[PDB]
C-alpha cells in the first residue's frame, strides 16, 4: 500500500456564517457557466485541476523567489459513493478573505454537477486564517471564519442526484487522464499517483532532446516509428503559441491544448487540411470554432517556412520527404483559392531539371535564379521518363536555345504546374504549344 493523501476533515468552524449575495454581475456568470457555457460537465474536473495547478505555480514562484525552501506542492482528487461527493484540494498558494468574499470562471463550472459547493481556503501569506465559504448556486453564499485549514484550497462538491457517477473512482480516473495528464504538478486520485506525462511543448527547444521528442511524438502520433521531422515552435509576437510538430518516418492529427489543459481532440482546422499529415500538438490561450483561423495561417507559413530551411540544410532527405508527402503538397496547391498561397506552397515542389545531373531536383524559386532577361517564362516538360525527355524535339529548341526546362515524368505534377499557371512574375507554360 503506498498510499499517498492529503484530504481529511481537519475543519471546523467556531461561530456563524456570514451571508452575502452575488452582485447582478456575478449571479449572471455563474448562472451561465453553470447552463450554458460547457458542452459537457465532466470538464468541471479539468477547471478545477487547472485552476490547482495556478495556485500550485504562484506559491512555487513566491517561495523559490524568496529563497525560502519548497513544501510538497501536490494536487489531490477524493470520490466518496457513500457520501455521493468528489473533493479537489491542492496546498498551493491560497485565497485571502477579500478574494473569497468579492483565475477566470473555471472554479463555477462546479455548479454544472453540484447541489452544493463547500470551500475551505487558506492564503500562504504569514499568519493567514482559514475560510469557509458554502453555495447553494442561488446568489446566496456564506463566508466564515474556519480552523484546521490546510495552506492551499479544498473543493468540496456535494453532487446532484444525476451527477453521482462523478462519485466512482473509475469514471474521474478516466476524465482526469483525459484532460489532465500533462498536469505540471503531482496529481493524485484517492491516494494513487496518476500522471507521468511530461508537456514537453513548454520547455526550451534547447532542453528537449531526442527520446523525449521520440515519446511524445509515439504518444501523440499513436505510433511505433520515429519523427523524420520535428519543428518546436514557441511565439509571443502574433499569439500565445507552444507547439510541436513532427513528420513520421513512414509514408501515409493535432492536439489542442491550452496551458497543459486538453481542449480538443482530433481537430480539423488548426492546421489547413493538406498539412493534416502533420502530428503532434499546439497549445494557445487564445481559446474559448468559427474563428480559430489566425493560428492556422501562422502555423502554415511557419511550417512552410521549416520545410524550405529543411531543404537547403540537407538536400536528399528532403528529396525522401518530398517523394512521401508530395501529394499533400500537390492538393493543397490545387486547393488554395489565392494565387501566392499557391506559390507558398509551390515554395516545396522538387522537379528534374535540363540542367541538373539526372537524379537531382530543384524548387522553382532556384528556377528563378537561373533565368537570363526574359522574365515571365517559366519552362516544363512531362514525359515517362528522364531519357525519355531529352530525346523530345520541341526541348530539342530548347536546348540550342540556352534556356533551362523542368521536367515531370507524372500528370499529376503537370496538372498541378498548370493550376498553378504563374510562379513569382514568370509564367509556367509547357514546352510544347
Ligand atoms: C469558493 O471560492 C472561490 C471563488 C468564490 C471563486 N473562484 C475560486 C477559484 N480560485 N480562485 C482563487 C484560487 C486559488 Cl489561489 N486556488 C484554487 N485552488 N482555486 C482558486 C474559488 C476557490
Amino acid at each position: 500500500e503506498p498510499l499517498h493523501s492529503i484530504i481529511s476533515s481537519t475543519e471546523s468552524v467556531q461561530g456563524s456564517t456570514s451571508k452575502h449575495e452575488f452582485q447582478a454581475e456575478t449571479k449572471k456568470l455563474l448562472d451561465i457557466v453553470a447552463r450554458s457555457l460547457y458542452s459537457e460537465k465532466e470538464v468541471f474536473i479539468r477547471e478545477l485541476i487547472s485552476n490547482a495547478s495556478d495556485a500550485l505555480e504562484k506559491l512555487r514562484h513566491k517561495l523559490v523567489s524568496d529563497g525560502q525552501a519548497l513544501p510538497e506542492m501536490e494536487i489531490h482528487l477524493q470520490t466518496n459513493a457513500e457520501k455521493g461527493t468528489i473533493t479537489i484540494q491542492d496546498t498551493g498558494i491560497g485565497m485571502t478573505q477579500e478574494e473569497l468574499v468579492s483565475f477566470g470562471v473555471g472554479f463555477y463550472s462546479a455548479f454544472m454537477v453540484a447541489d452544493r459547493v463547500e470551500v475551505y481556503s487558506r492564503s500562504a501569506a504569514p499568519g493567514s486564517l482559514g475560510y469557509q465559504w458554502l453555495s447553494d448556486g442561488s446568489g446566496v453564499f456564506e463566508i466564515a471564519e474556519a480552523s484546521g485549514v490546510r495552506t492551499g484550497t479544498k473543493i468540496i462538491i456535494h453532487l446532484k442526484s444525476d451527477c453521482k457517477e462523478f462519485s466512482s473512482e473509475a469514471r474521474v480516473r478516466d476524465v482526469v487522464t483525459k484532460y489532465s495528464n500533462f498536469v505540471s504538478f503531482p496529481l493524485y486520485l484517492n491516494g494513487r499517483r496518476m500522471n507521468t506525462l511530461q508537456a514537453i511543448w513548454m520547455m526550451d527547444p534547447k532542453d528537449v532532446r531526442e527520446w523525449q521528442h521520440e515519446e511524445f511524438y509515439r504518444y501523440v502520433a499513436q505510433a511505433h516509428d520515429k519523427p523524420r521531422y520535428t519543428l518546436h515552435y514557441k511565439t509571443d509576437a502574433p499569439l500565445n503559441i507552444r507547439s510541436i510538430f513532427y513528420v513520421p518516418d513512414m509514408k501515409p492529427s493535432v492536439a489542442l491544448y491550452s496551458r497543459k489543459v486538453l481542449i480538443q481532440t482530433k481537430a480539423t482546422d488548426i492546421l489547413p487540411k493538406w498539412l493534416r499529415f502533420i502530428r503532434g500538438v499546439v497549445d494557445s490561450e487564445d481559446i474559448p470554432s468559427a474563428l480559430i483561423r489566425k493560428l492556422r495561417d501562422v502555423l502554415q507559413q511557419r511550417l512552410i517556412k521549416f520545410f524550405i530551411d529543411q531543404s537547403k540544410k540537407d538536400a536528399e532527405k528532403y528529396a525522401k520527404f518530398f517523394e512521401d508527402y508530395g501529394l499533400f503538397m500537390r492538393e493543397g496547391i490545387v486547393t488554395a483559392t489565392e494565387q501566392e498561397v499557391k506559390e507558398d506552397i509551390a515554395k516545396l515542389l522538387r522537379y528534374e531539371s535540363s540542367a541538373l545531373p539526372s537524379g537531382q531536383l530543384t524548387s522553382l524559386s532556384e528556377y528563378a535564379s537561373r533565368m537570363r532577361a526574359g522574365t515571365r517564362n517559366i519552362y516544363y516538360l512531362c514525359a515517362p521518363n528522364r531519357h525519355l525527355a531529352e530525346h523530345s524535339p520541341y526541348y530539342e529548341a530548347m536546348k540550342k536555345k540556352d534556356t533551362e526546362v523542368l521536367f515531370c515524368f507524372e500528370q499529376f505534377d503537370e496538372l498541378t504546374l498548370l493550376h498553378l499557371r504563374e510562379f513569382d512574375k514568370k509564367k509556367l507554360i509547357s514546352v510544347e504549344t
